[PDB]
């Protein structure tokens, strides 16, 4: 069943992904590292588990559902294609105790994206597979607007190449050719796989909500926003903060990697103690507007002057 070639291939390709995972987990065996979301020490077994569950419901039910690009087997593909890609990149950064970072440093920064990454892959495998079940011809995104543009222009596929993913969101909210375009992409593409699935733009959506002035916000609040930080853990915005330490008022935000969809604002109290606070359900303009009223959000990465949120 397309889009694999023979019979036992997604199998084995399952079965060579947990095996990897086994191994890359022993490769973290250093005390440092951390346990501060996200870790690999703790996504590794999980998301091994998660695809051992995978391969057990799908060997149970022989294997998909319809073939074809989009569907359940089409995603697994490409997912295992990106984990196995991801994994080669951690393992080369990692030993045969690790290299000393002590970061700073940009072998630590390229560690810390790993991680990110592969706390959204789990995310994305677990939101479209629960339980080893696969649920993306069912999935609802948080947003109607957003689901309803989904499931117009892309039906039960649950993934899309970029290139057709930006398409069908041009006919709705156009996208500039070129850079603008890629930096959208680069906000996107959570896993860094060049495909867009259902999950990551359920988490787009909520994240740069109210969808009528989707990409406008995504411009003012990511792309011409220096307290944006993308791809950044919670112990890197701690360490960047803490040069900011003597100027209360000074923040960033940035995506959280735990509860995905939700930003996560870290700010300099007036105490100089750092802070961090994750928005409920209001659109982050809303919350960094009052919180620039209260006196909290003044200095965006600890600069002079707040870009004005008002004006889209
Ligand atoms: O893919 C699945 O496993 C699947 C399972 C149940 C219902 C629909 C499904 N997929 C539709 C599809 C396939 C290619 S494009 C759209």
């Amino acid at each position: 069943v397309a889009p694999w070639g023979r019979q036992w291939e997604e199998a084995r390709a399952l079965g060579r992904a947990v095996r990897m995972l086994q191994r890359l987990e022993e490769q973290c065996v250093d005390p440092r590292l951390s346990v501060s979301p996200p870790s690999l020490r703790d996504l590794l077994p999980r998301t091994a588990q998660l695809l051992r569950e995978v391969a057990h419901s799908r060997r149970a039910a022989g294997g998909g559902g319809p073939g074809g690009p989009g569907g359940s087997g089409d995603f697994l593909l490409i997912y295992l294609a990106n984990l196995e890609a991801k994994s080669r990149q951690v393992a080369a950064l990692l030993p045969p105790n690790d290299e000393l970072f002590r970061a700073g440093s940009r072998l630590r920064r390229q560690l810390a994206k790993l991680a990110i990454i592969f706390s959204h892959m789990h995310a994305e495998l677990h939101a479209l597979f629960p339980g080893g079940k696969y649920c993306g011809h069912m999935y609802q995104l948080t947003k109607a607007p957003a689901h309803t543009f989904w499931r117009e222009s892309c039906g039960a596929r649950c993934v899309l190449p970029w290139a057709e993913f930006e398409s069908l969101l041009g006919t709705c909210h156009p996208v500039e050719p070129g850079c603008t375009a890629l930096a959208l992409r680069t906000t996107i593409d959570l896993t860094c796989s060049g495909h867009v699935s259902i999950f990551e733009f359920d988490v787009f959506t909520r994240l740069f909500q109210p969808w009528p002035t989707l990409l406008k916000n995504w411009q003012l609040l990511a792309v011409n926003h220096p307290g944006y930080m993308a791809f950044l853990t919670y112990d890197e915005v701690q360490e960047r903060l803490q040069a900011c330490r003597d100027k209360p008022g000074s923040y960033i935000f940035r995506p959280s990697c735990t509860r995905l969809g939700q930003w996560a604002i870290g700010y300099v109290s007036s105490d100089g103690s750092i802070l961090q606070t994750i928005p409920a359900n209001k659109p982050l303009s809303q919350v960094l507007l009052e919180g620039q009223k209260d006196g909290f959000y003044l200095y965006p990465d600890g600069k002079t002057h707040n870009p004005d949120l008002t004006e889209l």
